[PDB]
């Protein structure tokens, strides 16, 4: 049920791609050249993973879009953005990958 989503401009404009859709997810999905949004908005669990490479025009598009997921989709009001770099995630986090290690 959760989607994760790459942000990115590396491709020559800043992008939002859907990754995945299929539960749980790979942990190699994480590219440290970009940031991802992984949402799972209906329960108020929304992440930004900030890659280690990743630049700062990424970083700021990456929760602006989450903010904005939580609006266009209907998402419940009081929904925070969790924000992550690599490195620092969370068991809420790893929890929808497949064996983090
Ligand atoms: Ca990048």
């Amino acid at each position: 049920l959760a989607k994760l989503y790459k942000v990115s401009n590396g491709a020559g404009t800043m992008s939002v791609s859907l990754v995945a859709d299929e539960n749980p997810f790979a942990q190699g999905a994480l590219k440290s050249e970009d940031c991802f949004i992984l949402d799972h908005g209906k329960d108020g669990k929304i992440f930004v993973w900030k890659g280690k490479q990743a630049n700062t025009e990424e970083r700021k598009a990456a929760l602006k879009t989450a903010s904005d997921f939580i609006t266009k989709m209907d998402y419940p009001k009081q929904t925070q953005v969790s924000v992550l770099p690599e490195g620092g995630e969370t068991p809420l986090f790893k929890q929808f990958f497949k064996n983090w290690r």
